[PDB]
């Protein structure tokens, strides 16, 4: 049985001094996506077109409106607000380390303790998805979904996407010299 309760972020305020990290990481996530698109021969085009493989977001993050940057910044803000909600500390302890070439995060090793923190983030992403999914199903007439179970009961394969998202955030924080502790 599954009763997902993602942490409540609505009144959680991110400190001003994280705004710079938020934009850098948003730019990173856009570049990564763009890089993968371009490797499959997508190119800029005014419209999204699956036959022609064009996408209007295939251009520099720097050239976006605030609305389009927000596509990438929103989910990062939601992750940071969950961490702040859980009373984790995020502090800049050290100095940090169209043709997108985003940094490679393959070589970033997270401590066991940060990997443990990634599990709480992943479970929260799963609970956010599961709560939204229950609403979506009810709005459409009812029905079910095989992943509407507690995160801990998921298979390793089923957990991967939420683990990868949680690891990417914690790796980019580390790379930019942030210590994350609880
Ligand atoms: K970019």
């Amino acid at each position: 049985n599954f009763d997902p309760r993602p942490v409540e972020t609505l009144n959680v305020i991110i400190p001003e001094k994280l705004d710079s990290f938020i934009n850098k990481f948003a730019e990173y996530t856009h570049e990564k996506w763009a890089f993968d698109k371009i490797q499959n021969n997508w190119s800029y085009g005014e419209n999204v077109d699956e036959e022609l493989k064009t996408h209007p977001m295939l251009r520099p993050y720097k050239t976006f409106s605030e609305k389009d940057k927000e596509i990438y910044r929103w989910p990062i803000k939601e992750s940071l607000k969950a961490m702040i909600a859980w009373e984790w500390t995020i502090e800049k302890a050290r100095e940090g380390e169209y043709n997108p070439q985003p940094p490679d995060l393959s070589g970033v090793t997270l401590s066991r303790e940060l990997q443990a923190m990634a599990e709480q983030l992943a479970e929260n992403y799963h609970n956010t998805w599961g709560r939204k999914k229950k609403q979506e199903l009810e709005a459409k007439g009812g029905g079910t979904h095989p992943l509407l179970v507690p995160y801990d009961t998921l298979t390793a394969k089923e957990k991967a996407r939420d683990r990868e998202k949680a690891q990417e955030l914690l790796k980019f924080l580390q790379m930019n010299g942030y210590a994350v502790t609880r």
